[PDB]
């Protein structure tokens, strides 16, 4: 099993599959210079954006395993997009202002992950393996119009209105760099197959670009949040249609904990920019839903 001292190049399968990707991501600003309270909260989110995934893995050795992964959206998305303020520093915890906006979009999404598997257990029925690898994501918004509800100067949630139909938008794009460790494994019986693999990080950088649209307040954010925590849960099952073809269904979720992080504002405007330690704070969450072929060669 895992004591057998060989080489096999030849060892390759290759992993096709498409699916969705569900979502949100939660983009935070704080005011360090006021207790740190939270004041600005956009909620990005979007559901069964269809996504191609595929993996290539040489099985070197009876010990080791190289593998490549990445997937995809196959195109762009609607979603939804929610921002609120906590203007009140004298009632922080419940909002002031609320601005929806339903024309919202995932332009793109994608990730590419490289690892190696440390097996400790190697059967033809069943494998366990130690992983140690690295991923980088990236999510792509667009958010136009929509709706509000401000809170006028001696007024709270009055000022109800409503945005022009496609102006005053917004950018936002976000980069995760995941250096993580995990296991994976799967038992089989007969010709039928269920998996499943955990992985861990608390080494997560995430960086994130908001664009303000707007000819009047045109402002660009840069936040950067690091030794964030990441954690995965995926399972499989699948059956070997032939001895080297397995057909499969699975589910993964992954999450990325909130924390704090600096962040730097650029006013085109006043060409003025602002740094803020701590200003910043990034999270998410996805749920992805796929099937597809597992060919060994
Ligand atoms: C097999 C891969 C097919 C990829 C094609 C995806 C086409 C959907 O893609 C979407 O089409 C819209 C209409 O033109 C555009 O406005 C969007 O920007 C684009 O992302
Ligand atoms: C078989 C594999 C098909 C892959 C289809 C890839 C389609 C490319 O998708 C494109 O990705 C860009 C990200 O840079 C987005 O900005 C574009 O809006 C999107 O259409």
């Amino acid at each position: 099993s895992t004591e057998t001292l060989s080489f096999t190049p030849d060892n390759i399968n290759a992993d096709i599959s498409l699916g969705t990707l569900s979502g949100k991501t939660k983009e935070r600003v704080y005011l360090a210079e006021e207790g740190g309270r939270k004041v600005s909260q956009l909620d990005w989110k979007f559901n069964n954006a269809a996504i191609i995934k595929g993996a290539i893995n040489w099985d070197l050795m009876p010990q080791i395993s190289i593998g490549a992964a990445g997937w995809t959206t196959l195109g762009s998305r609607g979603g939804n997009m929610v921002d609120q303020d906590w203007m009140d520093s004298s009632n922080p915890g419940t909002w002031t202002d609320e601005a929806r906006h339903p024309d919202t979009q995932l332009n793109y999404a994608n990730e590419f992950d490289l690892n190696i598997k440390g097996w400790l257990l190697n059967e033809p029925n069943y494998r366990l393996g130690l992983m140690a690898g690295y991923q980088e994501s990236r999510y792509s918004f667009t958010a136009r119009g929509g709706s509000y509800i401000y809170s006028s100067e001696e007024g709270f949630r009055d000022d109800i209105g409503s945005f022009p139909n496609g102006e005053r938008a917004i950018g936002y794009k976000q980069r995760f760099k995941m250096p993580y460790i995990g296991l994976t494994g799967s038992y089989r019986y007969e010709d039928f197959e269920l998996g499943g693999t955990f992985k861990y990080s608390g080494w997560v950088e995430s960086s994130d670009n908001d664009e303000h649209y707007d000819p009047k307040g045109r402002i660009t954010y840069r936040s950067k949040v690091k030794d964030q925590n990441y954690y995965s849960v995926a399972v499989n099952a699948g059956y070997y249609v032939t001895p080297n073809a397995k057909v499969y269904v699975e589910g993964a979720w992954n999450r990325v904990t909130n924390k704090k992080g600096n962040t730097s504002l650029y006013d085109h405007n006043n060409n003025t920019s602002d740094y803020s330690k701590n200003g910043a704070g990034i999270e998410n969450y996805n749920f992805i839903t796929t099937a597809g072929l597992k060919y060994t060669f």
